[PDB]
C-alpha cells in the first residue's frame, strides 16, 4: 500500500487527550480535552486555538449536577454558529461560542436513558449521526464498550428526536456520513475500534439506516484501530488508525486502505480539515497535541460549510 510522508507542523501542545477538531462559521478553530480531570474526577474541556499563536483559551468546561464530562466530538452547526459536542459522560452537548451550553438529551425518543457518546456527524439534510461507545451517561457510573458489546448509534434529527439507530458496537468510535454529488445522504460509515472494521449502512431517509456492512478493513493488530475520520472533497475516506502512527485512506469503495498516512507519532485520534484548503489538522494522544498537514486535496465541505439559502 502507498504511503506519504507529509510535513506535520505544530500547531498547539498539552491538552489531556487533544480530540473533536473543528472549525466554526468564522473559521475559529476548536479542539476537546476530554481526559482533563480535577481530583480524579472528570473535568473536560473545550477549547478554542489562535491558530497564529497556538495559544490556548478554554471556553466551557461541561457539568451537569457536579458530574464533569468528557467532550470528545465535534460538529458545527449551520443555522446558528454553535457547536454539538458528543460527550463520554453527559450525551450530547450544544455549545456556543461564549462558553455556555445545553445539555439535549437526558433519555433517547424511545425513553431509554441516554449514553455517553464520542463522535458525530452531519448530513447535508442537519441529522447528526452519533457514536456512543459509554453506556448510560451521569449520574450512571462510567462505563465504555472497550470489551463488551453495548456501545450504540444515535440519530439527533432536525425536529428533535434523539433516535437510537442501533447498538451492539464494540465501541463505536469515528463517523462520517457520505453524500451523492447532488448533497443527498446514502451512506452512514462507522468506525468499530477495536475489531478493526468500519461498517457501512444506506441512508434511507432521517434516522433511518439499513444494510448493516463490513465496509473496510483498519490494518494492524496493536491496540486500538480507527478512531476519527473525513471525507476529502473526491470521497476518500481518511482514518486516523490509533496506535499505527498512520491515518488511512480509503477509496469511495472501501476495502483496504488505498494509501497510507505516515505520522510523526504513533496515536493519531482524530482530523479535521481547514475550510477552503487542503489542511487536515491532526490531534493525537502520545504528545496530547494537535498538528497540521497537507492533504492531496481539499476537504468534503461540512454540513456547517453548507447554504440553506443556497441556489445551487
Ligand atoms: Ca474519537
Ligand atoms: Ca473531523
Amino acid at each position: 500500500i502507498p504511503v506519504i510522508e507529509p510535513l506535520f507542523t505544530k500547531v498547539t501542545e498539552d491538552i489531556p487527550g487533544a480530540e473533536g477538531p473543528v472549525f466554526d462559521k468564522n473559521g475559529d478553530f476548536y479542539i476537546v480535552a476530554p481526559e482533563v480531570e480535577v481530583n480524579g474526577k472528570p473535568a473536560g474541556e473545550i477549547l478554542r486555538i489562535d491558530l497564529k499563536t497556538g495559544k490556548k483559551t478554554v471556553i466551557c468546561k461541561p457539568e451537569v449536577n457536579g458530574y464533569g464530562g468528557i467532550p470528545a466530538g465535534c460538529q458545527c452547526d449551520r443555522d446558528a454558529n454553535q457547536l454539538f459536542v458528543a460527550d463520554m459522560r453527559l450525551g450530547l452537548l450544544v455549545v456556543q461560542t461564549d462558553g455556555t451550553f445545553e445539555e439535549i438529551a437526558k433519555k433517547d425518543s424511545e425513553g431509554r436513558r441516554m449514553q455517553g457518546c464520542n463522535d458525530c456527524a452531519f448530513d447535508y439534510e442537519g441529522n447528526l449521526w452519533i457514536t456512543a461507545p459509554a453506556g448510560e451517561v451521569a449520574p450512571a457510573d462510567y462505563t465504555r464498550s472497550m470489551q463488551e458489546k453495548f456501545g450504540s448509534i444515535y440519530c439527533f434529527t432536525t425536529d428533535g428526536q434523539m433516535i437510537q439507530v442501533d447498538t451492539a458496537f464494540q465501541f463505536p468510535n469515528g463517523i462520517a456520513v457520505r453524500h451523492m454529488n447532488d448533497g443527498r445522504p446514502y451512506q452512514l460509515i462507522v468506525a468499530e475500534t477495536p475489531t478493526k472494521k468500519l461498517w457501512s449502512y444506506d441512508i434511507k431517509g432521517p434516522a433511518k439506516i439499513e444494510n448493516k456492512k463490513v465496509w473496510g478493513h483498519i490494518p494492524g493488530t496493536h491496540e486500538g484501530g480507527a478512531d476519527g475520520m473525513d471525507f476529502d472533497e473526491d470521497n476518500n475516506l481518511l482514518v486516523a488508525n490509533y496506535g499505527s502512527s498512520h491515518i488511512e485512506v480509503f477509496g469511495p469503495d472501501g476495502g483496504q486502505p488505498k494509501m497510507r498516512i505516515r505520522c510523526p507519532f504513533e496515536k493519531p485520534s482524530n482530523l479535521h480539515f481547514k475550510p477552503q484548503t487542503k489542511t487536515i489538522f491532526v490531534t493525537e494522544h502520545e504528545n496530547n497535541a494537535v498538528w497540521k498537514f497537507e492533504w492531496q486535496r481539499n476537504g468534503k465541505k461540512q454540513y456547517c460549510e453548507t447554504l440553506k439559502f443556497g441556489i445551487f
